[PDB]
């Protein structure tokens, strides 16, 4: 129509349907409300003593030792923050109808990938930190050698390059539900389903990076290639993980820190 046309004039590409718009604003929601801090997080965070994450000291297979300190102040925070992915996840209608079995092993795959991008959407360029559950602000050092090694540095590179794409609560928590909705694990029972979901999620997603009009170039392939990064990230984490399981006690290891990144 007349009104139709006049209002889609500056628009090109495809924006999302109402039934798009729906589903973004449930999981742009659902971010929001399970993400820490929100918008004070800057003010509201103090900085991990310069004194702790300086001493590597227990081996790891790789050569990046772990400064036990460190890596006990980490996981200490790690529960709550583990939690709060669960609680975006049980917000989204697509996830939370699957068996409570599949539930489980899609939140141990994307669990890492979704901490790692909410650390990382909180890099800030001035202090050179990322913020850990909106209250730790921790240096690149630090965070090496508390036990993420070169996890760290990749988290840290992630963070910096996506300063630039200014991304905003919804296309954060999109992100997250594409991370949330793969079915590249296995034992799956609904498979066909979550992928028609991970499907919805990525065309309202692309539309919704239509609609936004980013002033960088090449703006959704840029950012599906930050998800791959993401899922390195992942899975170096998870490689990692194992040796720390092999050097340290159960009793350093939270329980829930423990079951979601089970092999
Ligand atoms: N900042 C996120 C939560 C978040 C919390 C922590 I502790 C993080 O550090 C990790 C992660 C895995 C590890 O094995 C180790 I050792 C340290 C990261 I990266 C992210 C949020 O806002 O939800
Ligand atoms: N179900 C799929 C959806 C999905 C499919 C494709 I093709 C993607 O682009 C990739 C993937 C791997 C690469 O190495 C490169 I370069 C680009 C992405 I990002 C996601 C998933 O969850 O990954």
């Amino acid at each position: 129509s007349h009104m139709e046309e006049m209002i889609r004039s500056l628009q090109q590409r495809p924006e999302p349907t109402p039934e798009e718009w729906d589903l973004i604003h449930i999981a742009t929601e659902a971010h929001r409300s399970t993400n820490a801090q929100g918008s004070h997080w800057k003010q509201r965070r103090k900085f991990l003593p310069d004194d702790i994450g300086q001493s590597p000291i227990v081996s790891m297979p790789d050569g990046d030792k772990v400064d036990l300190e460190a890596f006990s102040e980490f996981t200490k925070i790690i529960t709550p923050a583990i939690t709060r992915v669960v609680d975006f996840a049980k917000k989204l209608p697509m996830f939370s109808e699957l068996p409570c079995e599949d539930q489980i092993i899609l939140l141990k795959g994307c669990c890492m990938e979704i901490m790692s991008l909410r650390a990382a959407v909180r890099y800030d360029p001035e202090s050179d930190t990322l913020t850990l559950s909106g209250e730790m602000a921790v240096k690149r050092e630090q965070l090496k050698n508390g036990g993420l090694g070169v996890v760290s540095d990749a988290i840290f590179e992630l963070g910096k390059s996506l300063s630039a794409f200014n991304l905003d609560d919804t296309e954060v928590a999109l992100l997250q539900a594409v991370l949330l909705m793969s079915t590249d694990r296995s034992g799956l029972l609904c498979v066909d389903k979550i992928e028609k979901s991970q499907e919805a999620y990525l065309l309202a997603f692309e539309h919704y990076v239509n609609h936004r009009k980013h002033n960088i170039p090449h703006f959704w392939p840029k950012l599906l290639m930050k998800v791959t990064d993401l899922r390195m990230i992942g899975a170096c984490h998870a490689s990692r993980f194992l040796h720390m399981k092999v050097e340290c006690p159960t009793e350093l290891f939270p329980p829930l820190f423990l079951e979601v990144f089970e092999d």
